């Protein structure tokens, strides 16, 4: 009962995992996963473009079928959608101009203004532990503009995935003067569990057959061969 054609939305601002090239095409590891699942599921798949925050309303309002974007497997999200098993994991990191001294505190941030992606779970984190505190946290359509706010000096520090941060501006010439600051944020309410293809809670079938194509593609050893183009470490985790 799959559909002919598989509809996938996915925010393309977030390099490595998907971005556009320069034809405006769909680039990296989400769309390389997305594309290898829909090619041994048998099916057509259509990328839908979309910002970040459209993509759990579009799924729920059946405008697409599926959420190929680091969407993290939160506990609060499942009791919306479903979630396929994990894609990749992803851990949350502030960044903020080399030589800061910025952690991820309440009291290094006060006072500080700090990029967050609406519709994210550092959103989430940033709004209930931060803003509420004091804390200038302002929230942006997409992670581009947080990348180009912050480099610009009107951001002085911004949460996001802590691998998207990395190779898609701390290791890009953009990104060379600035560094993460502080380690990784632990609160595993707020960031789940590494991220995976989003599903309406109905569509069991096609959540299967993500699921057979994902395993299938981690044992024959091509997620490995796909993530060496982006990773030389094991984005998988756990
Ligand atoms: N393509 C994107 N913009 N992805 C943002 C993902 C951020 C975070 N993992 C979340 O699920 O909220």
């Amino acid at each position: 009962a799959l559909p002919q054609t598989v509809r996938i939305g996915t925010a393309t601002t977030y390099a490595p995992f998907s971005s556009k090239d320069a034809k405006g095409e769909f680039i990296g590891f989400d769309i390389d996963l997305g594309n290898e699942m829909c090619k041994r599921m048998q099916v057509k798949c259509t990328w839908v473009a979309s910002d970040f925050d459209a993509l759990i309303p579009s799924l729920k309002a059946k405008k697409i079928d599926a959420i190929i974007s680091s969407l993290s497997i939160t506990d609060k999200r499942q009791q919306e959608i479903a979630f396929s098993d994990k894609l990749y994991a992803a851990d949350s990191r502030l960044i903020a101009a080399k030589g800061s001294p910025i952690q991820p505190t309440l009291e290094s941030l006060k006072g500080k203004h700090v990029g967050v992606l609406q519709g994210s779970t550092q959103e989430a984190y940033a709004n209930d532990n931060w803003r509420t505190k004091g804390v200038d946290v302002v929230a942006y359509a997409n992670q581009d503009l947080i990348y180009s706010d912050l480099t610009a000096g009107r951001l002085d520090a911004a949460l996001q995935d802590e691998v998207a941060a990395s190779e898609g501006f701390l290791k890009q010439p953009a990104g060379k003067e600035y560094a993460f600051a502080g380690p990784s944020v632990k609160d595993k309410k707020y960031f789940g569990d590494g991220t995976g293809v989003g599903l309406r809670k109905d569509d069991t079938e096609l959540k299967a057959a993500f699921d057979k194509a994902l395993t299938e593609l981690r044992q024959d050893g091509t997620y490995d061969k796909m993530a060496k183009k982006y990773f030389d470490f094991n984005v998988y985790g756990d």
